[PDB]
């Protein structure tokens, strides 16, 4: 059983020319990679080559206009970059941003291909910029193209259109883009855990609430787990997996699992305010590995404490490699509002998932 790993240092070239200390740093990915080396995890993986996504592949999820505008940034002058970036919610652009986004996506496609052709069992993709906020027609939240959504459609394109893909988004932020892209789709089950705060937390939309269950044939295939009023950590996430994520996933029977693996819910993150531990992320990963005959791709999203994300993601890879799960700390009583969140979701989804009744 082989675990693949993809990483290319050229994804570091995407940078913030006005604010060089912006938390979506180049070194997010070099740090994670270094920690894999340090722990001797790298040498235990098969290295999967990065490549650029093609414009045709982008069109799996994104409009020509969007692709064209971001493509054009490659040749923009500083003023054009700053103004274009400022047309979006929370975006910075440099001349290398487009190519970096292509590299992130194409890295994940190669990884999905390696999994689906049986060359590896599972894989980790250490990529930036992130993807899950990226919409069909717009950039958002440090994301240009929706890497994970693209990877799902890429997987369908090399297997069959109806290949069942579960996307579990444990980044602390709602994947607005991923929700929307698959909102009318029953082939792609989207499950997101996220800090919501009654819509006050980025990206600040009630779309992230538990009552958005999907539209049309996608009804029941969008699962939002919003957290409110609580510094959520390993007990709340373990409870959500037990009561919601795993029961729904098992019943869906995915053929491929993608993890929108942000590590901004991690203890010490400067933005998330949460306290999931490296060991917590290992248990989450271990649980997902029981799905899809173990066909799991972990895709880096957000996460801004360089130490926290390095420890947390390297622990995930350790789980993929088949190492036994570390012990969790003492699971404090589940926080109250978390029970309330889990109950709301149970009631929203019991109509669609018999395992919930
Ligand atoms: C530069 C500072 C720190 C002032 C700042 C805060 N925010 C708010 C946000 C916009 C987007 C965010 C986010 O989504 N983070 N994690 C992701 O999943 C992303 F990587 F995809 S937090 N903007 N700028
Ligand atoms: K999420
Ligand atoms: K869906
Ligand atoms: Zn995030």
């Amino acid at each position: 059983p082989i675990t693949g790993l993809v990483y290319d240092q050229r994804m570091m070239l995407h940078h913030n020319m006005w604010d060089s200390h912006h938390p979506e740093l180049p070194q997010r990915i070099s740090r994670i990679f270094s920690r894999h080396e340090e722990l001797r995890l790298l040498s235990r993986c098969h290295r999967i080559p990065a490549r650029l996504a093609t414009e045709e592949e982008l069109a799996l999820c994104h409009s020509s206009k969007h692709i064209s505008i971001i493509k054009s940034s490659e040749h923009m002058k500083p003023r054009d970059l700053n103004r274009l970036g400022d047309e979006y919610n929370s975006i910075f652009i440099s001349n290398e941003s487009y190519t970096c986004a292509l590299l992130a996506a194409g890295s994940c496609f190669n990884s999905a291909q390696a999994i689906l052709t049986g060359q590896v069992r599972n894989a980790v993709a250490i990529v930036r910029p992130p993807g899950h906020h990226a919409e069909k027609d717009t950039a958002c939240g440090f994301c240009f193209f929706n890497t994970a959504a693209l990877t799902a459609r890429y997987a369908q394109s090399i297997t069959r259109e109806s290949l069942r893909v579960l996307i579990v988004d444990w980044d602390v932020h709602h994947g607005n883009g991923t929700q929307h892209i698959f909102e009318e789709d029953d082939s792609v089950l989207y499950i997101s855990l996220h800090r919501y705060e009654d819509g006050a937390f980025f990206p600040n939309s009630e779309d992230a609430n538990y009552d958005k269950v999907g539209l049309g044939k996608g009804r029941g295939y969008n699962v939002n787990i919003p957290w409110n009023g609580g510094k959520m950590g390993d007990p709340e996430y373990m409870a959500a997996f037990h009561h919601l994520v795993m029961p729904i996933a098992r019943e869906f029977a995915p053929e491929l699992v993608l993890v929108s693996a942000g590590f901004d819910a991690a203890r010490g993150d400067p933005l998330g305010g949460f306290q999931v531990t490296p060991e917590g992320y290992a248990h989450l990963t271990h649980q997902l590995m029981s799905l899809a005959a173990g066909r799991v791709l972990i895709i880096l999203e957000g996460g801004y404490n360089l130490t926290s994300i390095s420890e947390s993601m390297s622990m995930c890879t350790s789980m993929l490699l088949g190492d036994s799960p570390p012990s969790l700390d003492h699971l404090t009583p589940l926080k109250t509002s978390a029970t309330v969140s889990i109950n709301n979701v149970l009631r929203a989804h019991a109509p669609f998932w018999s395992s919930l009744r």
